[PDB]
């Protein structure tokens, strides 16, 4: 069925499937509406013989050149979408609910690329973008499909983000804190905006531009201090970098980033360090620093990242599209 986002009572039931969920994203959730505020939600899921939900997707429909709308779940839908036939169940009920007012419903969840898994999908009718399409530009995909995972559960007896690591490793971690570094943390108005100077600097160093403040604070708005933290190293009173991290479902993402100028005494690495030390004492599953665009030294994002996981790159399904509006589809999508 759809969603009635005015039903109290409904939406507390699928966020409370979507919040339990071993499948939860945070970019899933019905708070995820609000940040995005400029799109259009819209919601579905199916339940099984006991009115219990079973599968969950929060879509949102943005704009286009033409008349018709491009529906995004953005790392959905909450289920295992291995299990295709009830993919197609939970997206028949997408379709029904966008009313053919979209020309496609796009899907990227974290899930293994695979041939088989491919292959099945296709056979479904669906049209999938990964090691078929260009790895940057417009065509790429939304996401990127390569990211940086650190699997916790890998060391049950890890209490420290030093115990994960190797000397060599250790000792880059042990810097900026052995050099003064501090890192303090927190979901507060002080620390939002410790982060948003830390954010447009590094920007403005990078010639590229920044999402607004207004963008953050909504997200600020709409997830708790448990679930929504800013991290900010300093030393001796001057700031030198931050980074917000979101704890949901079974991981802690690294999600946005912020340094200044000049000497920052490798802040960042402490940063890191306090956002995996959170992932441990929350006894969360997967600490998940990103994407990268290649997994060679010859990527700056892949070498940073590298540093904290040293297991090989998860490389996603990438992104799955119902294409329901052929002509335009072809228009607005190629490879
Ligand atoms: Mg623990």
């Amino acid at each position: 069925p759809v969603l009635n986002l005015n039903d109290p009572q409904a939406v507390e039931r699928y966020e409370e499937f979507m919040r339990q969920s071993p499948y939860g994203q945070v970019t899933q959730d019905l708070g995820w509406a609000k940040v995005m505020n400029n799109w259009e939600p819209v919601d579905v899921y199916l339940e099984d013989d006991q009115g219990a939900i079973i599968a969950a997707m929060s879509m949102l429909l943005g704009d286009t050149p033409t008349d018709k709308k491009f529906a995004y779940a953005s790392k959905g839908p909450v289920m295992d979408v291995t299990d295709v036939d009830l993919l197609d169940r939970l997206v028949d009920e997408a379709v029904k609910a966008l009313d053919g007012r979209a020309y496609v419903l796009r899907f990227d969840p974290e899930v293994a690329y695979s041939d088989e898994f491919n292959t099945t999908l296709q056979d479904h009718g669906y049209v999938t973008r990964n090691r078929n399409v260009a790895d940057a530009g417009m065509h790429a995909t939304i996401q990127p499909r390569l990211n940086m995972v650190l699997d916790l559960t890998k060391f049950p007896d890890a209490k420290t983000t030093l115990d994960l690591y190797p000397s060599k490793t250790k000792s880059k971690i042990k810097r900026p804190f052995r050099d003064g570094v501090e890192v303090h943390s927190g979901n507060s108005a002080t620390e939002l905006d410790e982060f948003f100077k830390t954010y447009t600097t590094m920007a403005e160093r990078h010639g590229i531009t920044h999402r607004p403040i207004e963008y953050f604070q909504r997200m600020q708005a709409a997830f708790d201090a448990d679930t929504m933290r800013i991290f900010v190293a300093e030393r001796e009173g001057k700031l030198l970098s931050t980074g917000i991290a979101l704890k949901y479902g079974r991981k802690i993402w690294y999600m946005y980033a912020g340094s200044m100028d000049g000497n920052t005494y490798y802040a960042p690495y402490a940063v890191q360090s306090e956002m995996i030390q959170w992932a441990l004492d929350t006894n969360t599953d997967l600490y998940d620093l990103g994407g990268i665009e290649s997994e060679s030294t010859d990527d700056s994002l892949y070498v940073f990242k590298h540093v904290f996981v040293k297991d090989a790159p998860r490389e996603y399904i990438g992104e799955i599209d119902k294409v329901l509006d052929p002509e335009v589809y072809a228009e607005l999508v190629k490879d």
